[PDB]
């Protein structure tokens, strides 16, 4: 092979991501930080093995790709597409460069972002921070174990690295991001059994709900699609809490890694969109989407050449 | 008698600060919410045990003090006093209570700082919210090891805890916070053996300079203090870095806590005044204070009822 | 002087439950044990030293307290008082001698176990043997936290051990302890409010209902008591799941210790007699109690010296 | 094709269920075989890293035949009955197998009360029993239990059916036996009389050199070389189990291989002797109780039902 | 009390023995460094809480107490005397200063002796170092649990510090010192039952041997010692394997400490010098010592203040 | 090929031994090293999971000669002295490497006692160092040390001998050399001085940037690019050890290559000097006092003896 980036990370209790965009002249700045940004994720880590558990994945834009770099494109980099749904709407907002910062402590992350930030300053405007935790028996912010379904090993290994199909970039991954805020007043007032039938599996022991009474519009039932090859199609997913109880906000940071966007981007549709037997994701009557951000991040070895 | 809240807690690596003022009519609310708030700590907390380590202490200012109860005061209890020294000024910010809440996991925090807001809704307005997190080894924003010098055991209960000398108000204790943020650009401009100067102990070893090389003006130096009958007068001290990587914020949360004000204020008087042989303390040249408040921490029974 | 028995322990994730009857010409052989115990609990925990948290608690009963010691009796100690309520029945089952050991590994527990029922064969008769462990975080078998409102430190000292008003036993305790079989299919069958309504506190949070709302005939309405004093009466409890699938057991054991048995008897009478306001507790709609018995549980020393 | 979690790591607490499938009861007994892997993620994630849950599910001779048609694994047969001059290996009924095993027991317990649940009326219990490691990977006989067993790609080769039988790879053989221990006569001989039943010293757990290694010690009769001279190796992951009110003291043992060819040698070995052994000595001071075979399928296997 | 040294500290995995002597022009050096000593250890120790558990006591000498202070001698202070058994002898040999560092890793026991022996270049001659560690079950050189028997809480208290019997030192205690070295091969040649006899308790299990077959010159019976009033006198004992396996060297380095050498001494006499039942300890038929030494370890504020 | 346990996981605790065999003593040898991995095994597994005990042996060229049938591993020769202008690596006496680690001393002691054991009458010691790790990666310079060492495929890649050498294929090459520091004059260096002569910043263990990395840093002249354009990388595991009372205070180092080739490069560099540095800044303040190359075979062929 050539080495991926650590999109696959063992469980981490914290995270940082960040969402900047190049400013005029900035790309010299950029290219530098990118080739050296693995030995910054060392630098900080290396001395705190091996509770540490400190990854960093960088993810590039469409927009930022094309001023970055000449050469070949990823096949499935474009702009986050909005969708406008009858009720419910995905937006996009800007986001040149992704970095997806993870370990067992927070402090380990900040410390990694302070570092590449301060190479980056002049550079690059600031469009998200978030600072992320996970539940201690991980669950997200509506109370579920958030995380069961995700592939491992080889399985993941095949549903989110890019191979073959588009050989000049194998190892890579394509990263959609979203920030949702719940209204959690509202969630909070629905019976648990109401509450498992938003989600499809049960609260307390997270067994999915049998295929007789899981709703066509639960959550489980809409992002579980099967491919023309009759397979099962699979993201991996780092969903991470953050708030603050002063500003009243509660929110779930949506992250999906997929081999191709075509994946993610399917989900999403039935989600905001509907199908034959769902009007949307009854999960959205909880949450808003309030980002959206498309990003491609390469086999470490390209970052390192450069 | 009496049952302290958490103050002398065990290490904990992550924190929220939390402080809020009392809306008018919010008097009620706030007294329901203070009879509760150790039962919610337990109700949180006992799931996680024994990592979890979550405690909450909970502290009243002077103005709020009078809103909420009538009889005896705190001897102690009064509002900051701000300090304008000739370079750094400490400033006095609002707060009528303080939660501060600790554990080893910051989802532990938010999810008993919900719990409480949650009971405050409408009768509170927040004026300060800080996540705070520990580096690895015990280091602070300024990669200094932070909290060295703490007393432990028997000498913290002496030098934190109300006693016979206010005995109305005995197992509570005095907090002062300041969230102070620092030029680290200016800060990461010196040499380490320069900022070793400034806070007067050894950056990598954390060992005490020794008398005959450690200057007036270090921090170590000003905020060492001898009572009357000459032994050391101590506080205890739980300093938080906090910060936003976007925003170039990087901070130093200060809480410290005493059996009397007395003892704060004096270190912070040699801080922010000067002595004789000091115009200030050389770590107010790389931290500026936005906020300043005081609050006494009652024992844990006084608020039971 | 004197230096209790470890019954404040810390939190310990495995226990045995041992429950004995003596013989007939047993007392020389248990006598020479009950000196013995405290250095046996050192043979086999020390060398586990620190995690072990190995500890046992010996407790004696009142008939067999007459067959073992003449001189005084502690105050409290006496039979346990069978409860024949109008629906539910607390019963009284034979036990002499009450081995509860703890620690934070079941193989400790059944080292230990092993080594004192060694010295004691021939001469004493099991009556019970129950392994138990630490369900999730800190869950019964119900799916409740269990433990949650224990008194700790100063005030657990202050509601456990017997002082001056009973100082030649000083250091002592009490201990009741009951087996329960619950009724899962009946518990499943309620919704999660429901269930919240028996016991009187939320599921997922543990967080106690209010006033407004408390149910008179929830199991934490009717174990709260307060004193003549003014002041509550406490207990230190450190109920165990236990069970067998196959045999379809699901169990807890309730051991409760108390510097008198008049606190844990009134609890008891409240739950299974009732109340003005309450027919029973609804929890015993759903636990079904097949032993009940009372200990004294001496100081230390008390053993040490015989 | 993926394997059932066979290779699992080290864990510290196990139940093993064993039931038999009444009439009627196929279906119900289909649709859990499909579902099981996720009951598995469900009960498990929650725990992750340190829980280890796994549960591996085998399936008897009998069974097979009543649960699926075509072609059967190769090597699928009623556990055989060994007749000793002295001493005897029964076998018992068993339909299917589950080895659960966590680094708690609860996981262990969550997992079997969720499959038992879906079986109720469809199978009938014929063997509980809940296994704890013993301190420092002991036995119930006081001697390290596991030193020897086969590991990474070794241990791959030893217990996965492959090229041999290709309808089946993926798969494995799993021998149970329950033994009980008759620990009164054990404790009365010596350590070195002890050491000289097992083959392997007691505190250290070096292996007794060829010079003084008993022919009849358990060490000697179950190391097996194949014609071509490599040694046959099972992966064998044993628990202590017991009561002391009934004076029970256990070892349930668990012994997985490629072929039951390679378990079933050592087993004559052990029951029936060889020329220079009248059997292993370990068997004066253990009963078997139970005896059942089973395969356990491929993960794929199962999912598509 | 007066705040005693850590001589009650937690088990320790890992630990450092320094024995020095002052040389002439010595003394004002060490002074500095004994009312420094305290803040060394929370120097180094305080940045790897609480995992460290590093504590560092420090010990003065008979001869060396002369040279450093004048007012009060701790009344039990005398040089070590050397024991001229009929087979065996317990050597003398020089040491002013004693620090005894432990901690859970060698590195933080090596950072604090690197700082101390810093401060002392010039004024002192090294006599002794070495570098213990525990076996992983709390087992000694010999094969045999080893720390069962000490006292622990108000009993270890009790037995180790100076109380009103000496009022200006409360909070003191006396250490003595020993370096054993064992002949291995011999050890290894007994049979785990001879082993068992020489030790007075059972190798693998831990119990002690019964009264009625422990021998007389067995470890354990001669260095259980009663008072006048039939109370057990006790010591607290720290003994660390060390050894090198190049000059096969395997060591037990012995440290007791007791709130009187009376006891220690009384137990060291058993031992060398027989009593009418037992020739000598049999341990010492598998140990040899060659090093003896006895300090006085001040309560902590002593050090503060000079 | 099954290599031996030359890539481990973290280990903060070593014991390195070297030692030479006496004539005649070649059987004995021979013997043992069939047996150093099931003594591995025996001293390790009880300890499981914690211990993390592995023991990786090396034998020299002289050695190899004397004990050993048919062909030698391709890189296989004596450690070759460097005469520099200024520093001298010196060549030491060893026949025989045990390269052992683990979580604790005592486990690593253990084993050693063990082999040792065996081999009393047939080798004699000339060195035995017991390491461990300073509590964040330091070395006894200070500095944290392993950062940069390669990881996962890239370490596999850099360390196994491949095809190249197919008959030695999963063995590598070790050099070790024992290095004592002159503390006192490193200490006498600004922290700013001291990063000039290793090339990474002290705290925080950033690198330092081209335009600021002297040439005669020691990350500078350690940095070999191959005629392939590629970095070319070994993997380290150097450990602290001393003695306080002696006043020494040294790093042992030891590093894995799949040809000497690459290590002896370094070496030269560090030694020698480059067009634009006299030699290894380092070096001013470290002497080498052994100097042995070994080649650490496949776990397989130490097997089959
Ligand atoms: C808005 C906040 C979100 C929350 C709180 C959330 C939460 C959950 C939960 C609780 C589960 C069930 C347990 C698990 O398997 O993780 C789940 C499953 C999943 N979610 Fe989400 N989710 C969110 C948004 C999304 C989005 C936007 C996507 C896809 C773009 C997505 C894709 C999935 C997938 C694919 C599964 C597993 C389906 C399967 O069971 O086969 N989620 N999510
Ligand atoms: C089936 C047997 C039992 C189960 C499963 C059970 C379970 C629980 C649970 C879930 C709680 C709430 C959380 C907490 O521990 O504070 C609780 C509280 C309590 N239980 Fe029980 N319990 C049982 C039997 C008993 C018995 C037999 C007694 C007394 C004789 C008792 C006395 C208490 C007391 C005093 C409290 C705390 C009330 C307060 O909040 O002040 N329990 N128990
Ligand atoms: C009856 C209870 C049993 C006990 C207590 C027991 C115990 C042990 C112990 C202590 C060892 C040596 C350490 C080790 O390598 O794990 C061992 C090795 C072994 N046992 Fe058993 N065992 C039992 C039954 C069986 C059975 C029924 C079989 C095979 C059918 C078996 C097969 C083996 C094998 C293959 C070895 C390793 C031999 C080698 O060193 O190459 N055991 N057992
Ligand atoms: C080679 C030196 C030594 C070794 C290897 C050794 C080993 C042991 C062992 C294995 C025990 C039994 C377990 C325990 O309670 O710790 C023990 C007990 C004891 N040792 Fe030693 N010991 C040594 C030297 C000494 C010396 C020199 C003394 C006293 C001056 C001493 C005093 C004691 C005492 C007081 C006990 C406990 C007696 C009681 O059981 O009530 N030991 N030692
Ligand atoms: C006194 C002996 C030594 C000390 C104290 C020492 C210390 C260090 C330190 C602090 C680093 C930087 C952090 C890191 O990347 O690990 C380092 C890097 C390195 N050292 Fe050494 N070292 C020593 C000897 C050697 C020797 C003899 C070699 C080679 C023969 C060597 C090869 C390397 C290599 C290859 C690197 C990393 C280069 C890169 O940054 O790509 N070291 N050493």
């Amino acid at each position: 092979e050539p080495e991926p980036q650590m999109v696959l990370s063992p469980l981490t209790s914290a995270a940082i991501f960040l969402v900047v965009t190049i400013d005029s002249g900035g790309e010299d700045t950029v290219r530098d930080l990118l080739s050296d940004v693995a030995s910054l994720e060392r630098a900080v880590g290396f001395r705190a093995q091996p509770d540490g558990r400190l990854s960093c994945v960088t993810g590039i834009g469409s927009e930022a790709w094309d001023r970055l770099f000449s050469g070949a494109r990823p096949a499935g980099l474009h702009p986050f597409r909005e969708l406008d749904g009858p009720v419910h709407r995905a937006v996009a907002t800007p986001g040149d460069l992704l970095f997806h910062i993870r370990a067992s402590r927070l402090d380990l992350c900040f410390a990694l972002a302070t570092e590449i930030m301060g190479r980056l300053r002049g550079a690059v405007t600031p469009q998200d921070e978030v600072h992320g935790f996970k539940y201690f028996d991980e669950r997200d912010m509506l109370g579920f174990v958030d995380g069961t379904e995700n592939p491992t090993g080889a399985a993941a290994r095949r549903a989110v690295l890019v191979g073959a199909e588009d050989p000049a970039f194998a190892g890579g991954s394509y990263a959609v991001v979203q920030k949702y805020l719940h209204d959690i007043d509202a969630w909070e007032g629905l019976s648990v059994e109401a509450q498992e039938r938003v989600i499809g599996r049960r609260k307390m022991t997270d067994v999915e709900l049998s295929d007789d009474v899981k709703p066509a519009d639960s959550h489980v039932a809409l992002t579980s699609v099967t491919g023309p090859d009759g397979s099962d199609l699979e993201i991996l997913r780092d969903n991470m809490p953050f708030g603050s109880v002063g500003r009243e906000e509660f929110g779930t940071y949506f992250i999906g890694y997929a081999r191709t966007p075509e994946v993610t981007e399917t989900m999403l549709e039935r989600m905001f969109l509907g199908t034959a037997s769902a009007p949307h994701d009854r999960i959205l009557d909880f949450s808003t989407a309030v980002t959206g951000s498309l990003f491609f991040t390469p086999a470490a070895d390209f970052l390192e050449d450069l």
